[PDB]
DNA sequence: GCGCACCGAAAGGTGCGTATTGTCT
């Protein structure tokens, strides 16, 4: 699954909290992109530099970016592309404990982002005429997480693409995100294909469903739903309001997701894993 | 965006809208 969300000023607090969330059996933060190579960024994401970049401060001595933003409009700080694995894949990786599956997810994400980068663009005006240039470079902060809001195993990565890109003439500008945003479904299929390929190299058999999504063949739907509490909460909201999931409006969909949410409280990380294992036995899951 | 108005200073730049599957911010 792949979803996008344009980030604005009001989201600056959430964007930097991508450090606190998830889970810790684990390089869970990493830089990516030619634009990042350009600025001298590699390895772990330094939280201090990340905040400055979100604010439009490339550092080194040039001016704060994006001053051309209209005061009656919102300032954009980035674009979050969130990659999520199928439930069974999260289970095998975080409950049974297969570290090679974590790597399979990371590779799939990295390869998809390379194709999103090929779609990076910027604008440039010369004597009144505006032109769109395919830029090819991005600055990305990647944060891997391990739990859902209800604390079920949920392997995912928040790829935060910063609102900046370097043109042919050497000038840094805001990202024209059209091609990346409109290619979300296509990029989601790239992630699915690469993940599948990496899992098959490890020896797993896959079961394709109907949307073109897949789950490991040895884990069934009943067992999957037993580790999908949020999905259960969303389904109850629709039922209570008497709505048909096949035809709900966007407003109703967002309402079901947002309003059925409970508050995020912390957990004892070592104890949670043991709970998962006992729950898995209860559901009759054989990880063999 | 389906070329605009309004940002700051460059006969220059930006938001805006874009999206829509499930494991579910
Ligand atoms: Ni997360």
């Amino acid at each position: 699954m792949l979803s996008h969300m344009v980030l604005t000023r009001q989201d600056i607090g959430r964007a930097a909290s991508y450090y606190e969330d998830g889970a810790d059996d684990y390089d869970a933060s990493e830089w990516q992109g030619k634009g990042a190579e350009e600025l001298g960024l590699s390895g772990e994401v330094d939280s201090k530099r990340f905040r400055e970049l979100l604010a439009g401060n490339i550092g080194e001595g040039h001016r704060i970016m994006r001053s051309a933003t209209r005061q009656d409009s919102k300032e954009r700080i980035g674009l979050d592309l969130t990659f999520s694995a199928p439930k069974s894949v999260s289970l095998q990786a975080l409950v049974a404990g297969d570290a090679e599956i974590i790597k399979a997810h990371d590779r799939a994400v990295a390869r998809t982002l390379e194709q999103a980068e090929a779609r990076a663009q910027a604008r440039q005006k010369i004597q009144g005429k505006t032109r769109i240039e395919t830029t090819g470079n991005l600055v990305i902060g990647k944060f891997r997480h391990e739990t859902s809001r209800e604390r079920d195993p949920q392997l995912h990565t928040h790829a935060v693409i910063l609102n900046m890109t370097k043109r042919s003439d050497g000038q840094w500008r805001a990202l024209k995100n059209d091609e990346i945003v409109k290619a979300t479904r296509y990029l989601g299929a790239v992630y699915n294909a690469e993940l599948a390929h990496e899992l098959q190299k490890l020896g797993y058999q896959l079961r394709y469903g109907k949307d073109g999504n897949f789950d490991l063949a040895h884990i069934d739907r009943q067992q999957i739903e037993g580790f999908s509490k949020r999905t259960e909460q969303i389904a109850e909201w629709y039922a209570a309001r008497g709505l048909d999931p096949n035809s709900v409006s966007l407003e109703q969909k967002q309402a079901a997701k947002v309003l059925s949410r409970a508050k995020k409280t912390s957990v004892d990380r070592e104890a949670l894993r043991a709970e998962w294992q006992a729950t898995a036995k209860e559901l009759g899951i054989d990880f063999s």
